[PDB]
Formats: C-alpha cells, sequence, structure tokens
DNA sequence: CGGCATACG
DNA sequence: GCCG
C-alpha cells in the first residue's frame, strides 16, 4: 500500500463503505475547526481503504497501512467491534457540526463565512433569509436555490446539459469542443454539479471564448445565476417534467495546449489531485497545476499531449479516471 | 520538527 | 493526525 493516493487505484465503489464514512465525518468535522492537517490525515486513512481488495476484518488487518496511527485505528476498532464509533456519533449529533455543514453547503458560503455566522448565533437557513444584508449575490443566488441544488444531479441530467453547452459553445465558436469532467468522468451516477472543460483544436482560438459562451446561455434563458475571464461557477435552468430545476454547472477554458494538465486537474478527486501535486512536488520536485508541469531547476514546463504523458512524466503507473476515485 | 495543492472569480 |  503506497502512501500517496496517486500511487494506487482507487475505485468509485468499494469493500469499506462503512469505515471510510465514518473516518471521512472526522475529516469534515476537522475542517470546520480549521485543522487541514487531521482533515488530510483522515482523509487519507479514508482513502486507503477505499483502495484495499477486500473489507477490513480485524485490527491487524490495519498495521502497516499508511496514515493509520493511534487515532484512526482506534476508531475502525470501536466500528469493528461494536459496529459505532462514539467519537464519530458525538460530532454527526453535534449543533456545530451540522450547522457548519448546512452553512458550508451553500455556493457562495465557506468555512470561514460558515463559522463567523454561527459564532453570531446563526443556525438555519431561514435564518440567513431574516438578514438578507450580510449575503452576497452569490450566496442570496445560492440560499434562494439551496432547495434544488441540495437535490443530487443525476447522469440523465447530465446529458441534457452537455448538448445545451454545446449548442452555445458551436456558436460561439466553431469548432470548440465540450469535455465531460468531475465526478461523473470518474464515472460517479450522482453529483452536485456538472463540471465541462472547454477548448479549441487551434491554440490561440480559445481566448474570449467563455463571455461568448455565457452570453448566449444567458440569452437562451438558461442561466438563473452566473458572475475576460476562463471560469465561471453558474446556475442553470434545467428542464424537468412539466418545470425546471435549478442546477450548477462549472465551465473552464483552456487552450489546447494546456488540455491534459486542465483535465487532468478538474477530474479529480479533490483528494487525488492535492495528492498527485504533493507527490509531483516532494517526490519529483516537479510543480503541478492545472495548467502545466513546471521543473523550477530547468526553468521549463513539461509538453504534454495527454494525461498518460502527464503520469509518465511523474513516473506513476496511469490511472484511467474511473480509478481516481481517492 | 515542518508539511499538508492549486489558481482563478 | 500522521509521515518522513
Ligand atoms: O477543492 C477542490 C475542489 C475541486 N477540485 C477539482 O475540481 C473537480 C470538480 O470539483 P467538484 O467540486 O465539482 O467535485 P466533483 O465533481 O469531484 O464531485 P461532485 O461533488 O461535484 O459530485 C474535482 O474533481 C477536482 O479535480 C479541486 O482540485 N479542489
Ligand atoms: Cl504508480
Ligand atoms: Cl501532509
Ligand atoms: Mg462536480
Ligand atoms: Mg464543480
Ligand atoms: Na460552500
Amino acid at each position: 500500500m503506497p502512501a500517496y493516493a496517486c500511487q494506487r487505484p482507487t475505485p468509485l465503489t468499494h469493500h469499506n463503505t462503512g469505515l471510510s464514512e465514518a473516518l471521512e465525518i472526522l475529516a469534515e468535522a476537522a475542517g470546520f475547526e480549521g485543522s487541514e492537517g487531521r482533515l488530510l490525515t483522515f482523509c487519507r486513512a479514508a482513502s486507503v481503504l477505499k483502495a484495499l481488495p477486500s473489507p477490513v476484518t480485524t485490527l491487524s488487518q490495519l498495521q502497516g497501512l499508511p496514515h493509520f496511527g493511534e487515532h484512526s485505528s482506534r476508531v475502525v476498532q470501536e466500528l469493528l467491534e461494536h459496529g459505532v464509533c462514539e467519537e464519530v456519533e458525538r460530532v454527526r449529533r453535534s449543533e456545530r457540526y451540522q450547522t457548519m455543514k448546512l452553512f458550508t453547503q451553500i455556493f457562495g458560503v465557506g468555512v470561514k463565512t460558515a463559522d463567523r455566522w454561527y459564532r453570531e448565533g446563526l443556525r438555519t437557513l431561514d435564518d440567513l433569509r431574516e438578514q438578507p444584508q450580510k449575503l452576497t449575490q452569490q450566496q442570496k443566488a445560492g440560499l434562494q436555490h439551496h432547495q434544488d441544488l441540495s437535490t443530487p444531479v443525476l447522469r440523465s441530467d447530465v446529458d441534457a446539459l452537455q448538448q445545451v453547452v454545446e449548442e452555445a459553445v458551436g456558436q460561439a465558436l466553431p469548432g470548440a469542443t465540450v469535455t465531460l469532467t468531475g465526478g461523473f468522468r470518474r464515472g460517479k451516477l450522482q453529483g452536485h454539479d456538472v463540471d465541462f472543460l472547454i477548448t479549441h483544436p487551434k491554440e490561440g482560438q480559445e481566448a474570449g471564448l467563455l463571455p461568448r459562451v455565457m452570453c448566449r446561455l444567458q440569452d437562451q434563458g438558461l442561466i438563473l445565476y452566473h458572475q475576460a475571464f476562463e471560469r465561471s461557477f453558474c446556475i442553470f435552468r434545467l428542464p424537468q417534467p412539466g418545470s425546471w430545476k435549478a442546477v450548477r454547472v462549472d465551465l473552464v477554458v483552456a487552450p489546447v495546449s494546456q488540455f491534459p494538465f486542465a483535465l487532468l486537474g478538474h477530474t479529480g478527486s479533490k483528494l487525488f489531485q492535492r495528492e498527485l501535486r504533493r507527490f509531483s512536488r516532494k517526490e519529483k520536485g516537479l510543480w503541478l497545476n492545472s495548467h502545466g508541469l513546471f521543473d523550477p531547476e530547468q526553468k521549463t514546463f513539461f509538453q504534454a499531449a495527454s494525461e498518460e504523458d502527464i503520469f509518465r512524466h511523474l513516473g506513476l503507473e496511469y490511472l484511467p479516471p474511473e480509478q481516481r476515485n481517492a
């Protein structure tokens, strides 16, 4: 079991779901309390269990597994012995956890904003609606559409949205392409949004593209909210039987030279990308982001034609998106 | 002990 | 919280 999540395949479904969910509760709570380090350890330990080939049944099976020390091992032991971990249950039913979860799940509300509102005494969505002077326009949008945005996006929803994005993209710049990324590219059957990556085969033609896309979508009445730019975090109007629902849609534009890096960077998982960037820097001395891969000694960028190129650059076995579910 | 991913809106 |  290698130490970095990018060094091992992680399927979407696995053999330790209950154990990983418990550890991810503690990771989420650690983040709510400002401890990025503890969040990462608990996320990594959870991901190790996702990568195992069969269920953990005994504590001895944790020996030698990376990122399992006293705390994470204690959590797993209690779950194996009693089917429940007291620390996890205490977090679950704590007012702090439940409110930070409710608040951060809002589009436009992060941990720092949620924490301040918590300290000010706010607890519910109606508490926020009852004081709208304190909200940004983005947060007003996230709060107005909160109910729809709390409904899982389905794979059927994805196909319809890609068609309308392609239509708008085709008018905005003929020959431009739309690639599904994010969790649905990793094989998820549901999601909190739909993520797309847009490019054009002739380097440079993608410049200025996204404003032209957004203006056309807005003209077709399909944009319930959006902000030169190359990323947009929007809320789309998605038709439904006799009605419609709001759906979060992310659009990213990249030049074709950077497309492999942007595809890798936006396909995830979030933990997979963090681990891959950490691996690249700490083990290989290379700086990775969604634009490229930089050698800070030679002051050069690696040219990649594919995700396969990037894995090979970093000396890692290639992992298809479906195996990046760290 | 230091480190913990990344850049755009 | 854990790794090196
Ligand atoms: O903090 C973050 C968030 C996102 N991302 C990058 O953006 C991608 C999309 O980020 P999303 O937030 O849309 O997550 P997701 O598609 O993986 O899962 P859903 O909750 O949407 O179902 C991620 O998969 C990752 O590549 C990061 O690198 N860091
Ligand atoms: Cl590998
Ligand atoms: Cl770390
Ligand atoms: Mg997504
Ligand atoms: Mg997204
Ligand atoms: Na949020």
